[PDB]
């Protein structure tokens, strides 16, 4: 009996935004119907490097993936010439209880949180969206404006940075894709973007109630810890609201600020895959749209049940004994 | 950077009951020390093949040695010609939280069981205790008989088993330590037995007060779930209670039945780390000490850690790249 090693530098060549966007929209109507959930999150400051250290397992009845995310955030992996954020997905046999894949989890994480914001725009998007808003210019967000033009034709792409020198991280994404790009200020990015896309680590409202105008969806996909902020609590309060974990999103997403002051309602925080299954109407007759994107294991497992898929149909699923 | 792994097949060739010991022995007394300790444990009925799976992480700052064991118990894997209990154990780099290891870990469970109980032999048991009581005759009772001969020089084994059939197995055992075997009923084994190993899947007490005459100590190892039970709540009461993690000890543990009707509370439940770490005398002058063996992560960890070790030397670990 051998268990399958899909290394990281393999990711890139297998998954696609097709692949990633066809996992997370399955686990999302999972999700939804109650055929998958989500298990405690473990999250532990271990005391040694400032190292943030825990998992994420789940379980999906639906498409038979059972497993866990593991790993975490070293601030100091500088000095190792290796990147904060360390990861690895392992699945196991659901009939069994036995291991059957070991897959790197750093850039299954970009891809699968690039794919949930591409669900939210397939599904809550205005008619004939037009213009695409980029609300910061970090790594994630060309994994975001990739997924989003894979689910979406856009005819313009206006972005906002709040470190104006990595701007050109979003030029050169848009130009890959066949799309113009203009650096445009916060206030007139609300007015003219149809779906607004904001990956920032924020800890502070940045766009602001009176910036959105017009028929909008916004992917709120920077908030995902306890303190951090991206919009307007009063923005978030006039939307219809869509989420990944209902429990997430009021204590560590977008809507923890709302719902502490009291501005929206915990029932009225709806589901994203409740719009997949057809359970829910979706955006319906609201102006704006918000999916609050925090971030959940069987995210992290279908799309490294897919990477196993593909690796092994390739050829490079590594065969270990164990 | 690559990623080792052991596979389950080369464990009986790498550990030893001693090598087993010193590790636990070890782990002990860095979390008496809070040099160490175990994450909170996830434990989930995923629904699916009436399945219990989950985690135990933990962090040994003293070692350095980081990761988790994942798995659980199937209770219809012999229609697929497997052992009930399935588990895996994944250690991460602490100064890099990349993943460093993958073993085996149906037979380390086993062994680390076992050095648990031989430990607490080691430093609770009575001046010269001649006769070892065994309480179940299950797949890990071998084990602990082996760990407890290794630790101790006893002249006698008795043993009792709810089904009295499976007493071969402690005879068997017995005769590769060179010690006689004496099947009995538990009045006389709570009156003969100087140091008491249960390991049964029982929900209701089986050794009860009035068995136990005489100095004894007993080592619970059966009780590691809301609703197990071996021992009656009143031989619980009047004894010195020593366990390795108390939170597990009052809820999941042998104790947990004395916790709820009143008898203890949970600062009357000492540590066995204590003892081994020289902050607790141990035994004294009671007449019986018990130690609520739950089982935790670090035990996993560091017999997981010791594999890999020998694992390397033997040339018999698989480097993995990932
Ligand atoms: N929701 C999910 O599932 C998920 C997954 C991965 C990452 N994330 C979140 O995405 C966010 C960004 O991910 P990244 O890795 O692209 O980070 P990154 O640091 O590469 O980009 C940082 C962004 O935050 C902005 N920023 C930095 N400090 C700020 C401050 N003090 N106030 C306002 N803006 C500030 C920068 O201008 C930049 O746009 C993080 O908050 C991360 O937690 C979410
Ligand atoms: N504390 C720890 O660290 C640790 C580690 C591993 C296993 N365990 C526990 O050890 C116990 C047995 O381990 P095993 O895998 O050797 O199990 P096993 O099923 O091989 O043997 C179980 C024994 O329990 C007894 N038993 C079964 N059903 C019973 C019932 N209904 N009433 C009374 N007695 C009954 C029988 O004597 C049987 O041999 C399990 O409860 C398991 O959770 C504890
Ligand atoms: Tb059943
Ligand atoms: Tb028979």
């Amino acid at each position: 009996r051998h268990m399958l090693v899909v290394a990281e530098k393999e990711i890139a060549g297998l998954m696609t935004p097709e692949a990633a966007f066809e996992a997370i929209e399955a686990v999302f109507a999972s999700m939804a119907r109650r055929k998958a959930y989500n298990f405690p999150v473990v999250r532990e400051a271990i005391g040694h490097e400032d190292a943030l250290y825990g998992f994420k397992g789940g379980f999906d009845a639906s498409a038979l993936v059972l497993g866990l995310k593991a790993g975490g955030y070293w601030p100091n992996n500088q000095k190792h010439n290796l990147i904060n954020h360390q990861s690895t997905v392992f699945l196991f046999d659901p009939d069994t209880g036995r291991v059957s894949a070991a897959v790197g989890g750093n850039l299954l994480t970009a891809l699968r949180t690039a794919a949930a914001s591409a669900v939210s725009i397939k599904y809550l998007a205005p008619k004939g969206a037009k213009v695409l808003g980029m609300i910061g210019a970090g790594h994630q967000s060309a994994f975001q404006m990739r997924a989003a033009a894979n689910v979406h034709r856009f005819e313009k792409v206006i972005g906002w940075n709040p470190h104006p020198e990595m701007l050109s991280r979003l030029a050169d994404t848009a130009a890959e894709l066949g799309l113009p790009f203009e650096a445009v200020e916060l206030d007139r990015l609300g007015a003219e973007a149809d779906v607004i896309v904001s990956i920032t680590s924020s800890f502070s409202p940045l766009l602001m109630n009176e910036h959105v105008k017009g028929p909008t969806h916004i992917a709120a996909m920077g908030t995902d810890t306890k303190g951090k902020q991206e919009l307007d609590p009063a923005l978030v309060a006039r939307a219809r609201i869509f989420t990944d974990e209902v429990a997430q999103s009021v204590s560590i997403g977008e809507c923890q600020h709302a719902i502490a002051a009291g501005l929206i309602r915990e029932d009225q925080v709806g589901e994203l895959g409740a719009v997949v299954a057809g359970d829910d109407p979706g955006r319906g007759d609201a102006e704006v749209t918000i999916f609050d994107g925090t971030g959940v294991g069987l995210q992290d497992l279908a799309v490294a049940q897919a990477v196993v898929e593909l690796a092994k149909h390739k050829g490079v699923a590594q065969e270990v004994e164990i």
